[PDB]
């Protein structure tokens, strides 16, 4: 998926880690945002059903439940490029983010400034 940065899925690989992917297992790739309520959205799995989520490590994981943890705050840019904060890290500002390379396992590095975090989830041909 497209983002304004190495665009990669936030793939929960069956080997229990999120990482993006320059080669795209087909299967694995978490990233289907079902909206809990307003600007709130829980980064589900079709494929592995793993919910995106974050911990205070300051990294991403593929949690089984759906927590604030997994509950991603629809920040937006405006122009198609969802930006979310993870609930339960208000407090430290943490947004989802693509690693640039094949990874996107983060927390700490990831704001408003890194292009890591302004991911394309909408009707725009850059998806």
């Amino acid at each position: 998926l497209y983002c304004s940065n190495g665009g990669h899925f936030l793939r929960i690989l069956p080997d229990g880690t999120v990482d993006g992917t320059r080669d795209r297992s087909d299967q694995h790739i978490q990233l289907q945002l079902s909206a809990e309520s307003v600007g709130e959205v829980y980064i589900k799995s079709t494929e592995t059903g793993q919910y995106l989520a974050m911990d205070t490590d300051g990294l991403l994981y593929g949690s089984q439940t759906p927590n604030e943890e997994c509950l991603f705050l629809e920040r937006l840019e405006e122009n198609h490029y969802n930006t979310y904060i993870s609930k339960k890290h208000a407090e430290k500002n943490w947004f989802v983010g693509l690693k640039k390379n094949g990874s996107c396992k983060r927390g700490p590095r990831t704001h408003y400034g890194q292009k890591a975090i302004l991911f394309l989830p909408l009707p725009v041909s850059s998806d």
